[PDB]
């Protein structure tokens, strides 16, 4: 295995992956997000945010409140392990994070914090071998 | 025949109608919105808002900032000809307005102003011809 994954987002407000597994041999993990549709980021922008499954809705709320210039993530939100920028159709963004931030056996939520998207764009991330 | 129409909204962020025609025989018109999904308004709330095609993005934006308790529509928004409340799955709302507010030959936009829904929940309303 290896320490990176590619996820796709489209114009129908969906990710193509519902779960991601980070190999235990990984010190760092890289998430490559692609926006496969053609809608503007102002209309159907997408990001990828990682948090404890618990913090999902709270980070989502504060994120909506941060605005597009903050990539719909409250700046310095400590419940956020990692996040990409918001991208529109045709673009891509990557984020690399320290695997040490994850706790083995625990589950994580990854979701899109662009306004209203968290309800449909959500998945699970877990650390496994 | 009637001066009424029922439009459905679901969990996939779709309206079941993409165009609505108001008969010239009507003095008034009623729109019955039904949310036939099973998601709560906090996650997939839907409303029906009618504006001139050009006011769509401004009304949506401003409605966004008004909040859920305001049905995601700014109070006294003069660009809004008519709107229902935001409803969740299993609920319905009706709105009646004056046909004289519409101009024969003009295209109106109807859309959902819940955060991020306008891009997907939008249709056209016009007078009969």
């Amino acid at each position: 295995a290896q320490c990176e994954a590619t996820i796709e987002s489209n114009d129908a407000m969906q990710y193509n992956l519902k779960e991601m597994v980070v190999d235990k041999s990984c010190k760092q993990f890289t998430v490559h997000l692609k926006h496969v549709g053609k809608m503007a980021k102002v209309a159907m922008g997408h990001n990828w945010v990682l948090t404890k499954e618990a913090d999902k809705q709270g980070v989502a709320t504060d994120g909506m409140n941060a605005g597009l210039a903050q990539d719909y993530v409250k700046a310095g939100d400590t419940r956020v392990i990692a996040h990409t920028k918001v991208i529109g159709g045709g673009e891509s963004d990557s984020v690399t994070f320290d695997v040490s931030k994850l706790t083995p056996g625990e589950a994580y939520a990854y979701f899109c914090s662009f306004p209203g998207h968290w309800a449909m764009m959500k998945g699970t991330l877990k650390l496994s071998n």
